[PDB]
């Protein structure tokens, strides 16, 4: 509708935001109005698109991926009118930062390696590229996801939660299980669970963090955790078993995650081309999951959820047990269950990264929508 | 010309199509008014190109490269300003299919694999996410090729013959031979000679197929063409040997095809990394095509033909015989003739793969047609 | 500035230039106004582009890239509004120049192979396609790097030279070392030296040509700079040590390569999988070179230039010491003094690629430049 992103844009434009001197990297480093703003511009370009609307921004520019190790930043960067270009290393990252930035208006970062700076490194490159005259523009920088945090994911879960449960007051009060569940694959990023309890602690929420001994979270995001849910009106738990997590709750989230101090050594070997290093790794961690196999996302846990009906989140792909492998993180029964909800979910990923592009470029992102509305060009003829 | 554009728009509003409420996968699917309208709109978009006015019906919107196993499909989706986005799986076929499609248009699958389905999953899945509200869009579907058929190249082939030839009905009582030809490559797909099968005996045209023993199509297809036959007034003949169906012959299309029987072992070790199996195989392949290695197109080849002038046809690449390879499907020789020809007959696809994105987009492919050649928005300033 | 910009439509529409009717594929080749209509051109693209007005020339169109063997043609190809597609050979050069040229209005090709053809090969191939009516545009053939030159380096280095020190006119009785370097990496091509050496030499500067014994570059190459040096009053010296060439410099241009001896044997062994024969080679080059890492950019060898205080060029990645390697072509403190100067120089190049594909395409790119202009069409919203 018209009035629905008419609304939007007077409400994004009654928020106090400094997005576009800053670079997106945590949630915990934006404010609440800040927060607000990305949703709030990711929702009104979806709702331009959904009406045939068309919300391009650039006549050209690029877009760059670069990956330190899958659809939604191109689709973000079409949607804006940027053209995708891939990159083909720490030490290097502030020449390659400006190398590839002459025609780029985003970068898009993903990053596996665990150590204890590099996006960073890079925010830090273009500044300097654009403040001595190297660059036309400053590129916005868009976290694909790092050791810390998955800000992209945890968002657009955020916009999904605010969409099917109606709005951010709605969630106040609503139990939500951050859970480990098994995966066949070793080394998945500790980003997704720790985005997801350090931003959904932000809004009043009961979150309940459940894995088995030694798959702890950085303990500095667990602080964040409860830091942000004592100020929000919130809870913060931490629990020993997945039932004990999924009972009485509304939203399930069981996702497998590899301990930190796994990233860490596999990060190591990886840099030291250590090919037998890594399948002596991988062969240990393996056995170190399969004790866990019972963290499995049944019809028999979504039973003990609030109603039996506990709203279950999965980022895409799952691994569905008996269909992309053996044993996974969740049934192929509650999946079709759930499918459409965790469709709906990954929906959102392009606009919020769109958005995010947006609030870097523009101080009033809502002056922008309201021109591409009035415009009301079309997307397909 | 503006002239050839708009008699080709009221030929396409004349026909009775329901490309718009189903998946281009095999021509066969398709009625004759069907057929035709792919052709014509096809047409109308060359010649639009050809004169300098924009055919882009997209501002933004993805095209997604799917490949379970090469310009023609970007180019097409770049006709109509959508961006390719490549795919780097039959059990997850579904998920997978939502979750690139939230702002794609248009889906294209070349898939290789032979075991007696997957590209008929994913428009199922399509449209669930679409009448679920998922998908804002339902995206086209474009058959790149499968174990049946290759409706994307032989549609290029047709509109070719018809441009070569003058119109469709000058296509009636031509002899056509589809033959086997030799190639140092073991494996390549049935698709090609199953679809030219298929399609040509449509449009009565005396079609002979030629193959040495143990090359035999799919039985089903082989049924289908002589049904076609009968219907339109054309004929369909199998022979043992390449001179056979040369003699006579208006049109000659002599590639080589691997038995299907070989592509389904090939497909099984395939999927179980057999490495070992699959140079085994392979070895056992080239020692099997290397007795018919007489099956090569020639001078002394071409001069059996009508007049010795037989039009000669091949998708690109060839084989080319002391070019590409010591022994191959043509000679250096009869491909510099024809080489203009085999240029001009792959110039088609990317016409017929945009006129199949726009046929399954617009009921009514003519009204867009029209609108497009009235503004006559130049492409290059 | 639009009045920048008028004074260099003005400059281009005055010059003499049949680039239209050919493909730059060495500087060599070119006029003295045509290079000069490049290097304008690329001006004037750079200049609209940094006041946020569109350089789009094509609303669709295909620029393909071909490696035989980053960002910067792409980078161009989006600046006029081409999306790019790449490639995934010599004897088969001709059919593949048509079968992607359809819808391609530039075809970039990079090039490593010595051995004494391919781009002229690739452009006849394209006159033949558009002349008997294949191709509905000639595409503009863009070389990225060859075994002789390296067109687009050599001359975004000058169009930089140019804006540092004010004027072509400027450049005169200017001193540059073009010095060869240290680098881990063997194998580097002869083209950027060759390509400098024979630009440097027609605006009147002292070119000094420094290396190694054993490093000599292409006789014909050092045979076209000391011809060109005659002409236009520069001089060219080669000399035997990188002091000698560095002393009293008002440029130093220190970079590695490999003897063309070298690159031939390289090359075949590569057409012959001889995997154990690289290594082999690999591992005697690392070694023939260890003998010269004292060619190595320091703050000391920077002392002995002009006023200590040269411009520093290389064309990025450099090899860093201490950084990107142990021992390379420069050291940390001195890449650090000039790093800006070094991204400036390589901003150049999208501008010089997009003005060699409009120096093909159009007649008078003035013409097109003040249309754009007059449009004043925005980049971003």
């Amino acid at each position: 509708m018209m009035k629905t992103v008419n609304e939007l844009i007077k409400d994004i434009n009654s928020l106090t935001s400094h997005l576009h001197e800053k670079d997106f990297l945590l949630t915990w480093e934006q404010t609440p109005d800040e927060l607000k703003q990305v949703l709030d511009v990711a929702a009104a370009l979806k709702a331009l698109r959904a009406e045939n609307i068309s919300t391009k921004v650039f006549n050209s520019g690029l877009g760059i991926s670069v990956f330190r190790d899958r659809f939604s930043y191109a689709s973000a960067l079409n949607l804006l009118g940027l053209a995708q270009q891939d990159l083909d290393h720490g030490e290097t990252v502030r020449e390659t930062a400006n190398m590839i930035s002459f025609c780029a208006d985003a970068i898009g970062i993903r990053d596996d390696m665990y150590l204890g700076a590099y996006m960073r490194e890079v925010g830090a490159a273009l500044d300097d590229g654009y403040k001595q005259g190297v660059l036309p523009q400053r590129p916005a920088l868009v976290n694909l996801q790092c050791d810390i945090d998955h800000p992209t994911q945890s968002m657009a879960d955020l916009a999904w939660l605010r969409e099917h449960f109606g709005s951010l007051e709605n969630l106040k009060g609503k139990k939500i299980a951050m859970t480990w569940a098994y995966s066949p694959s070793y080394g998945k990023p500790l980003s997704v669970p720790q985005g997801i309890i350090g931003l959904m602690t932000r809004f009043g929420m009961d979150v309940t963090l459940a894995h088995p001994e030694g798959y702890d979270l950085i303990p500095d995001v667990v602080e964040v955790a409860k830091n942000n849910a004592k100020a929000s009106g919130g809870s913060f738990r931490q629990v020993t078993s997945m039932e004990e997590a999924f009972k009485d709750a509304d939203i399930v989230y069981p996702k497998s995650w590899a301990p930190y101090k796994v990233m860490e050594e596999r990060t190591e070997l990886l840099r030291a081309n250590d090919h037998e290093g890594l399948k002596a790794l991988e062969k240990q961690c393996l056995a170190q999951n399969a004790q866990h196999k019972d963290w499995h996302c049944t019809e028999e846990m979504m039973e003990l959820t609030r109603d039996g009906e506990a709203l279950y989140m999965h980022c895409l792909p799952a691994d569905i047990s008996g269909v992309s492998c053996k044993e996974g993180e969740v049934t192929e029964g509650v999946f079709e269950k759930y499918r459409i909800a965790t469709y709906k979910e990954a929906s959102w990923k392009p606009y919020i990264i769109a958005a995010m592009i947006l609030s870097r470029k523009y101080a009033k992102p809502g002056a922008l929508l309201e021109q591409l509305l009035k415009e009301a060009q079309e997307r397909v003829k």
